[PDB]
């Protein structure tokens, strides 16, 4: 499918789309007798979109041999090659269910009877297909992707067998292993490392050489596959937070020298992110550690390359967000949120809204929500994960409400389509540039790319890497709306209002 | 708290607010190929909002002596008189928790730092407070509201006692009882009926006479309380649906005639609705039965009076909505929805669903009666969806709570919004007009939203709230929410 | 694997075992003044057990092509030939998990240090192994068992494939199809029926010829397999209950006559039951219908054959029973019990303790959920919810195996009720045709005219355990452990 | 109601029931060939029961001002004085629901129809009623019991108001406070202590005088209420396990000496235990801590005084055990059990500290091992003797005494199938523990009036009344004996004890009058 809007806001020229958009917002000021003084603001923009998308997109994953990496490669091959497979429920055709860019829809408007008309999320503007991903990456373990699948226990046995021949040919590149950064148990899995000494052992020495090695890898992968575009994504084991100290990783220059100095606060991801930036390739952090120290963020700004992330947002987390928001929107006051969960995969083994509502949360009836988060490792559960979150909330006149959400599913089958989403949306953003219109000075403007931090990806990240003078904004619903309204405006359509006046009125 | 927006779209002349609004949408078409041709549309309006709100809002509940009815009255009194009460957790202050109009907020914009600023949902435009509701109504049982509270077993004992003296003085008016629409359990309890014979017995004969008595009741309630603004809401036992047959209830003329004929397709609710429409007061159906037959809806357009309803949307039905919506918007394909919910009281994506992959979704709906639990009912909903490459996802939603403690603030929300909507009229760009008789704006609070023919009902809980949010916003010269945050995303 | 008890209560003949047992119980009589008068009682018995079990045991399932039937044959074959299979979790070995007789243990006593010593349930006495089951049966649909496995969607794909060659060889015999007894949504699949009229169409007439055909089927099955013993179990779609009518199915002669006269109330299962009894073959009803009408019960008593049943007991039913029991034993008063269910097998498609406690009570992947609301002291409350997810065929199959193993065992046991004042004499008698020892696995136990069908799961396993114990000279379990407490 | 059993086994003298009983069992040995050699064993006994129980039983609770303590007192008063109270569900009558001794029944036999006949658990032999309980006790906090109720938020507001007058007069005695033994966040509460120095500040010096004070406390409570029988029960904050060392607490000699030396391995519970033993009064340990150190156990033996305890088995745990039993007896192999739960009382707030949590963590995994142990068919080196288990107990103040417990089992079925069972449990935890406390006291009293003698001079049960393991999560046993956690087997041992004493044999369930005949 394809979409064509009749608008005077858009002009297509030589695989290039120019769109006018007037951004409206409002600045508020509450004071005195509690009066909210709101002053609307307007800012006109011109968006430019390279309509020409990569025929093939290179993807390089750190942790390629794990559950997510294994599964991501399997899904691209299975789908690209229409690899149907046998299950106890019969033959099945591959798909990308769980992917918003591949399997969700957006409301374009209404037809003749006044009913909504939805179109595929990726049918509005040109987006790259996961079927066109050319995937590679690094892993401290040398097992090929077929062996990786076997070890992960995520995919149907018969699907692994039909993909055996191809997955066996995929081997992860050696990686950077600095033992002290991951969960104890690891020196055994690590058997494919570049950072070796004269005798071929450990070594956290030569971090800048490691950095160079990684940059060569990116250059090699790019040329050997005749790839113009490449994106890097960390989906490896969570590392132990790095301390942010002045003079070391506080600035571009400082960080860069610290790496050269083989400093203790220079983790493997730090080098991967730095190497990607230096190569000009977008870098996404799918783990919770804080690799985006202030010195790295400056580097990206300096280089003018995109970065994003900090922990892939799990399904349970999303649901929690949606659920908590719903209660509050309805004026329900949650007092506690007991969250629990346990899995038996390597991820867990390694791991082995009050502000918006002062009516409910204030200094008279309570401003806090007692909530605990427990994550246990239960090996016999496998990739399958069991999450349970309970909400005990206050209702009117001394009443209470207890809601329990139980969730069971193979974690990696949820994570892989989200990785696909992060990759497709990241590529899409790279082809987007803009320029703010100066009311007074007609021209002179020059297009620019988004701020080096792609917050448009917050939908898929648990802890959004916040830009300096602003606070992170989660709220899953608010996050999809933004993405939806962005595609909309690029094609000359206004944000969704839900007013349906062609029904409520006259 | 108040909100003052600096805009040139908002006018003011004699306690009136005039706001200009350009409504944008887009008509879509599809072709041989999946080619979607979108043609944006526009229509400018001028909305007029009467800022003079009633000092007192009359509320008339059919089923005033039930769980929702008695609880509604107790919440108005407790809050209005700040009746704090004792609980084994300590003395508690009354509130309207569970009420969107009373306890939720709206984002007005950002502050100097770039942070979102939230204001009370009811602080944007003048809205009536439930503390100013004057409540009465009808019930087939003569028990006063103190006796009703005891029967309902909804509220804290101590609160019931501190409210005893006031609730004991509230007696529901006699109502219309047509046994063949509920009966049995609510059969015996019927000792407050107007439809009696000369021998003093319940009769379904003299219906039009029943209509006249209800219109009168409405009139007397206004007079005795010095109110001119009244809203009627159905929160009584569910009735057996009726048949919409031609010549009977297909037109207002036929409808009115059928009532005179003592027709059997004329339920008590048909009579309460009709009498309210005739009295020109808004009527809301908090039950699932098909009250608004075409004849009634016709009569309401003609009289130009608000009608809205069809079942108070319960909490679990709201969770389910938000839940399913979440999944589909994530590219996840729900398959099963084995839903269940027993109580012990008296009461869009063809990518996943298409021909090839299948557009079928088996939905299970169970409701059992088990009195032991009392008002505190328990709901359980289970979803089984398909993930990529043969995997599945199983989500269970368990909910426990006193049903009426969630229904009451929802009734409050409906009444508060219905009143707000009566002070609103618009004009396209002629004289002004009022919303179409069927207030679909209140869909957020009703399971089976009554809609205009040709239109499909949209039940997405979040979209319904968005509509309301955007309505209040536009009335004060604010654009819908874009969530683009370009001051944060763009250099 | 074996157990030897040093005791003078047991004598071993050729292939016989004779065990003396003194049975104690008590009769109680509560006087109006509320007093309980308890008169202890004792009744001595002599049990005889034929130790020579069948080398091969014939099994004939009605509904052989269903989820339970196809899964049963698959389990026997996989375990018998040690067919390991592939899964996401790696290579798995076949087993009989979920089977009490095959995978549970019993406490024999204590060791030197006073510690409990457990032995396999099936090691106390000789019991037939499900690996020695020779299976056949009937089904109104003729798909071979490989196709049945595909249709059921119960087993691991790789296992189905490894079992393909062998399961393909098993085809269910034609069955008796009286459409007026099922849920209708089983009419399209019926293409394997013996009850066909002149024009070859499905008829409800000639029921006596149908019954003789089933007897032919049983005799043939034995003969062709050189089988000595066979058991018949009904694990087919649930039938519509039949109303017991005087002069119709109230007695043996009546029943038999109503069959010859193609009467309305003779269900296909009635004929299967009757044919089995007439062939001296035990018969087990795994469905809820009241197949065992008075007439059938009498025909069985006269024939000296076994009958048992009324609905294979589900895992959630077993669970509820233990839970409710637990609460009542703790003095808690359950006032609410909301049970729920929804499976993924053709079982559902066709689907479309208060007397003990006078103190508190006075004047294929199925998903089950049960919630209990009980009142605690001083007005408090307790809310317990049991959520259960599993492929019920994987639970039913081992339950069917236990039923067949226990039924076979009981057929090798006979007794003599000893008379004190009448030494010697009294030829050994077989259990009462109705086997209440199998109550453990059946949701609605079949019982005698004046007795109440016990459902306490815990008690049902205790009865079975103590039975095996007494047959080898061991007393019942007291749990007194005076080895400690007293000293 | 009462039971009368016609049997030449019972000699009902002048308030002295004498009963003959032959206890059968068997000793097993397993040959390398795989054969079990079982040899039956019998032992005749004579049981003597003092039919004359006390008209009033003295109950002294350590932790009297807590959730359980105040709730127990409230239940006794409400029931004894038939104090009905109001609730949103109407006026209710007080009762002892949740109490096995007051609300469960036992099968006596059958009627003339072959049907089961049940009678009240307490109708067989005389037992003391909780209405005759005379309660007092200690607490490091001086709040009277009405304030203790308000603070616990366990009972109906109206019920508390009705009991306000009488409970305001109940004040706990000063107790012994050794700070380095409790959670931590409790020292602000410690305002009722006996162990105070010259300035009047806590101190761990003089543990023997402390010992002497508790003994006298017992003696005073007894005479002030004209009581003859008293039972002490620990229902206070869980203490940290104590370190049992040689020459300090390995022998009663050492233990008493260590106390006189204010030794640091001598906890407050250790002292209440010793004091109770020296006064000849039964001592029940309701917490998980290892109070009953070997030397203390020795003392109980030498003095001939009953002791019993270690964890007040939450109903949730009892339930988990039953289910795991049902599964293994069904041939189903659990390969994982995830326990979880959060509560907002002082119990949970205390268990926060990992040193106290450890005590509770133990006596949770114990069961799983016995179950794995009983079935070598499912659990062995070949298939795996593995069964994953985790116990998570979070403190969530917003829920109060209402504890929410969730337990999930993942078992393997045949041919690679699996089964997932979830148990969700919610209730006022103290409303389950209180009636449980009542059972332990009634059954302890009952056991004190029971003596025996092996025949072919009477004695008393071994100090450790393992007979009470049904209500104890951490069964306390002997040297060479493993604990029996099978909840079902624990009640049957009780049913069979009572039956036996009245001439009835153990239940067999054979029902030969229905199966045979
Ligand atoms: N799996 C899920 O369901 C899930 C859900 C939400 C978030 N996450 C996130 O994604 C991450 C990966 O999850 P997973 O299931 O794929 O993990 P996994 O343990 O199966 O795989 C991680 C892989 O990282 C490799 N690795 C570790 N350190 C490395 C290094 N320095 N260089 C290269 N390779 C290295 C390991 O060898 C392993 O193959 C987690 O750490 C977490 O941040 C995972």
């Amino acid at each position: 499918t394809s979409v064509k809007v009749v608008t005077d806001k858009c002009t297509y020229k030589d695989n290039e789309l120019l769109t006018k958009y007037s951004y409206e917002n409002a600045v508020v000021t509450k004071t005195a007798s509690g009066r909210f003084d709101v002053t609307p603001t307007v800012q006109d923009y011109v968006f430019k979109l390279d309509l020409k998308k990569p025929e093939k997109l290179g993807i390089m994953l750190i942790g390629l041999g794990g559950n997510n990496g294994s599964t991501l490669v399997a899904s691209v091959l299975a789908n690209k090659h229409n690899v149907e497979f046998q299950t106890k429920e019969g033959v099945k055709q591959p798909n990308y269910f769980g992917s918003m860019t591949q399997c969700s829809t957006l409301k374009l408007g209404i037809d003749a009877e006044g009913n909504d008309v939805y179109a595929p999320f990726n049918s509005l503007l040109p987006m790259v297909s996961p079927n066109d991903f050319v995937v590679s990456g690094w892993d401290i373990n040398n097992a090929d992707l077929y062996e990786a699948m076997q070890r992960s226990q995520v995919l149907e046995y018969d699907l692994q067998q039909r993909l055996k021949a191809k997955m066996s040919l995929v081997k992860p590149l050696p990686s950077i292993y600095y033992p002290d950064f991951i969960a104890a148990n690891q020196d055994e899995r690590a058997n494919n490392c570049i950072n070796l000494d004269e005798k071929g052992n450990v070594t956290t020495r030569g971090k800048w050489t490691h950095l160079q090695r990684i940059r060569r890898d990116i250059q090699n992968f790019k040329e050997e596959n005749a790839l113009d575009k490449v994106i890097v994504l960390w989906t490896a084991n969570t590392e132990r937070y790095v301390e942010v100290s002045p003079g070391v990783n506080d600035t571009m220059e400082n960080l860069l020298q610290s790496i050269k100095n083989d400093h203790e606060e220079i983790a493997p991801s730090t080098i991967f992110a730095a190497a990607s930036i230096l190569e000009g390739v977008p870098y996404i952090n799918g783990s919770p550690q804080n690799t985006f120290v202030p010195g790295l963020v400056q580097l990206a700004e300096h280089e003018g390359t995109f970065i994003a992330g900090d922990d892939l947002k799990s399904g349970q987390t999303k649901l929690k967000s949606v659920l908590a928001q719903f209660l509050v929107d309805a004026g329900i006051k949650p007092v506690s949120i007991a969250s629990y969960n346990h899995l038996g995969n390597n991820d867990g083994y390694n791991l082995s809204i009050i502000a918006s509502n002062d009516i409910l949360y204030n200094d008279k009836l309570g401003k806090k929500v007692d909530h605990c988060i427990v994550i246990k490792y239960m090996k016999p559960v496998g990739d399958s994960k069991v999450a349970m979150d309970e909400y005990y909330s206050e209702l009117m006149l001394g009443g209470h409400n207890r809601i329990s959400i139980h969730n069971v599913c193979e974690d990696s089958l949820l994570a892989t389509p989200l990785i696909i989403d992060l990759l497709v949306m990241t590529e899409f953003c790279t082809r987007v540039s803009y320029k703010k219109v100066d009311p007074v000075k007609e021209d002179a403007g020059k297009f620019e790319n988004f701020y080096p931090v792609l917050t448009f990806l917050s939908y898929w990240l648990k802890a959004p890497l916040t830009r300096p003078g602003f606070h992170p904004v989660n709220g899953l619903n608010k996050q999809r709306t933004a993405l939806e309204n962005f595609l909309r405006l690029l094609i000359g359509l206004p944000s969704q209002n839900e007013l349906r006046f062609e029904e409520r009125l006259l």
